[PDB]
């Protein structure tokens, strides 16, 4: 039931309570709701947010690293096959030699 | 309800309380709000802030490291293809040889 029972409700309530026994709560006891402006986030809150954001980034990075490594492996195997074609080139070498 | 119930409110309250039983709180009991100037941060607080800031920096650094390594891998594969072009150069060598 909290979702309804937030801040304003609470202040009203408490006040009423007070208003039954100690009346003039407004201005010595409990800051009036019109001025109970929400607090600024702390440096501790902010730095932990940006650092916990980085601590998930890195994971994105690790995942993406695997993709790249895979690409590189495939490309290496392709260059292997090109150099095997250079070996096929040798054939011509030996045959020119046998021709002379 | 704390957001309203901060410091001033508390002092007023407590005072009142006191003022009912022990009156002259102002100047022997509870420092007057006009002079209750906020405390300076400790060396322990400061050093932990700057060290917890560095402990997220490093993560930024690790993430950025992956980008660089990737760049380098790609460049290596490119140089591989340039040297494969030098192998294509050999062709001309063997053919000049067959010409002579």
């Amino acid at each position: 039931l909290a979702p309804l029972f937030g801040l304003e409700q609470d202040r009203y309530m408490t006040a009423q309570i007070f208003e039954l026994m100690g009346i003039k709560d407004t201005h010595k006891y409990l800051l009036p709701l019109e001025q109970y402006q929400p607090p600024e986030p702390s440096p501790m809150e902010i730095l932990q947010l940006e650092m916990t954001k980085a601590q998930v980034e890195n994971v994105q990075a690790s995942s993406q690293k695997m993709i790249a490594d895979a690409f590189d492996q495939r490309e290496r195997t392709t260059f292997e096959q090109q150099k095997a074609a250079d070996e096929l080139s040798l054939r011509q070498e030996e045959l020119q030699f046998k021709q002379e």
